[PDB]
């Protein structure tokens, strides 16, 4: 009887493990189309020009590798709150809003969600949309809060439960947390329409919520980054200060090297100066300070107006391309003569398509295919080449034949 | 009323809150003596040159930037398990161990932390030595722990209070947690002696403590990695199962990009297979996966004989160089007239001097000569080159006169 004896076997991750089952599959056709990440036409890990570039200059330049301040570099910073809120911000502007450098989406969603913990004084409730992104859960649980739900996908259909949605957020409590995905909803694919986020943007106001935006694939759902920061902005002039976290992860495919930004829109520059203090403390207690290498590719790319052209050209790219295999996909599965409808494949947007297989179907694919999506149906479009898109198309139709 | 009015101006971090300070000051003279950082002998940043020839291969290799497993770089996690234990261990040699590359020592220090909140069942109480590393409060604090303490410093002495050190260590109660620094305690610079450290070992072993040992300087103590890890495998074949976290940020001077360890000795392989599932489990609602470049580049130099050989010249490089500036000190302040015993500074072993200033004397150090140091009078000597080691000397007369 060790000091670990009673200590469990866990599960493997619902999505990362599934990169690690990937991976041991000898099957020389096998595709990993389960974490939501970007490859080339050739179905090779794509690592943008433009970062190769910057990569070369950080380099060139022989930096040294001292610590960086707790919040992190101040041109990631600053660079990462103005793609966010666009240049001619009031936000961004008068200086109300502080940034931290974060690990990632998930490391600036946790040092929120902490935040919120620790100074929300109004509520413990954090509702998620139905469904979520599987990671948003232990997110909010591990750092002390309560979940809740409030209806979104509409599976008879395939689209938004609007009249459903409004009903569930009308009647949220007051000053309660609610979890918006700034855009490329994950997993649906499935974004409010403009004028579905007007009205949004009301309710939330008038019950008086703190809206807090996660904004994981800027420039992924229209292949504009500005764009697809509208909902935001909307809501940032309605007069709602909300809170949101950035990752670079897939627009500017720095997986691996963690950059990610935590922001709060405050009511002065002042507010602004005590909310920073108080997230530095929160930060020094858990990892002292963040990794410089992606916030460093990052900065020069945002702050280097040739880098910042060719990166949006590259985004354009990359978002035409899934589009291309979308499109190829319903194709073959028409040519493979599928029966059923797969319009929502070419409908939804983002990196993925919330396809609507079942579990057997799902585990078959793994097994008689070696084709590895998540067990809710999610497939990562972003990871289709133009070489497997006649395979998928045919598994897919085999199992669902 | 906004969301945040309420939340108030926390004050600067203890350590890093003075190179901020440091930062802003416009005194050409003026010398950062305050975080434990290294300077060469001209006083500047030192990226060591297997650093700098790791990171061209991996340039020259063109790598990807894919996710990592959630627990890290597997030639990492292995690389450093071995550094730590050493190659013909029987814990190593057994596989009886599980390492998750972390963010850096703060960063493996928390995980463990959280590790223990959530599975360590007999206690809530750490105990840290008197003095110790400021952050291991706040670390263990916000993880959800109580803290305590054993008497470790002896002020009126200059040294180990090692008759008190052991009536307190004697006296924990069973099944709690002591945090032990593996070398180049911090801040003192005072280490027990290998004698000493044979005795601690059996009130360990016999009040069935839970030892976690910090080991943020292997190399830095005595220019020795292997010796530097002396005690902790003395502990480890004594029989005691301890946890452990590495930084690279000092041996290496991987500062920013953060690459560091968390270790747990278990007791089979079959445990270790399960206290890491659930550790993935705990960083998966984190930060999700851990920051790839200083662990891509520790990994090369742990791993490629010639840089591992070429890393430790230039770690006994870093030690020798420590050691000729605390002589150098020493005789700068006979030389200037000190009639004060400085003999400690030479006596004690790292990269500061815990000197016993007052802060009266910190503080016009600051203001007449804009030399920072932390207000508990430790100051890193490590940042002293041959030509301020004059400066700092008068200085310290001049407020000490
Ligand atoms: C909606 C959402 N929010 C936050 C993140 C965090 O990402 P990161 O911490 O790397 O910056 C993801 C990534 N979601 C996945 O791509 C996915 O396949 O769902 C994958 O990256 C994951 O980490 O689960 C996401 O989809
Ligand atoms: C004893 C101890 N344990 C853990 C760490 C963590 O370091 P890191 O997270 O970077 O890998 C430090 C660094 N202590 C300081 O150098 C110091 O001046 O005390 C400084 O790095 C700090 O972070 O406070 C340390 O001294």
């Amino acid at each position: 009887s060790s000091w670990w004896s009673h200590v469990e076997m866990g599960p493997p991750d619902p999505i990362l493990g599934v990169t690690e089952a990937f991976k041991r599959d000898t099957n020389s056709k096998k595709m990993n189309l389960g974490v939501g990440a970007y490859r080339d036409d050739n179905g090779k890990p794509y690592v943008l020009n433009c970062v190769r570039k910057a990569e070369a200059m950080i380099a060139a330049k022989k930096m040294d590798k001292e610590y960086l301040p707790i919040a992190g570099l101040a041109d990631f910073t600053r660079a990462s709150a103005e793609l966010a809120l666009g240049e001619n911000s009031e936000a961004f502007k008068s200086g109300r809003y502080v940034t931290v450098q974060g690990i990632s989406g998930t490391g600036s969603l946790r040092v929120g969600a902490n935040f919120l913990q620790r100074f929300f004084k109004f509520s413990r409730d954090v509702y998620l949309p139905k469904p979520s992104w599987g990671n948003h859960t232990p997110i909010f649980r591990d750092a002390g809060l309560q979940l809740q739900a409030y209806r979104y996908y509409d599976p008879k259909t395939c689209s938004l439960d609007f009249t459903g949605a409004m009903e569930d957020i009308s009647k949220i409590p007051e000053k309660s947390i609610i979890l918006l995905h700034a855009c490329a909803h994950n997993p649906t694919g499935v974004d409010p329409r403009q004028e579905q986020w007007k009205e949004l943007a009301s309710v939330v106001k008038k019950r008086n919520l703190l809206a807090y935006f996660d904004m994981a694939y800027q420039g992924f759902a229209s292949g504009d980054i500005n764009r697809d920061a509208w909902a935001l902005r909307h809501f940032i002039e309605q007069g709602i200060d909300v809170v949101l976290s950035q990752s670079y992860a897939k627009n500017m495919g720095l997986y691996g090297e963690r950059a990610g930004a935590f922001t709060v829109i405050c009511r002065d520059a002042e507010e602004a100066k005590r909310v920073e203090s108080q997230l530095k403390i929160l930060i020094r207690p858990m990892y002292s300070n963040p990794p410089m290498n992606g916030a460093r590719i990052a900065s020069l790319i945002l702050n280097t107006p040739e880098l910042r052209k060719e990166w949006l050209v590259e985004v354009k790219g990359m978002a035409d391309r899934i589009i291309s295999m979308r499109t190829q996909l319903v194709s073959n599965l028409k040519k493979e003569g599928s029966s059923h409808n797969w319009q929502h494949i070419t409908d939804q947007i983002g990196m993925f398509c919330f396809t609507g297989l079942k579990p057997e179907q799902v585990e078959r694919l793994t097994k008689e295919f070696s084709i590895y999506m998540t067990k809710d149906g999610r497939i990562s479009v972003a990871g289709v080449a133009s070489s497997n898109v006649g395979y998928l198309a045919h598994a897919i139709h085999q199992v669902t034949k």
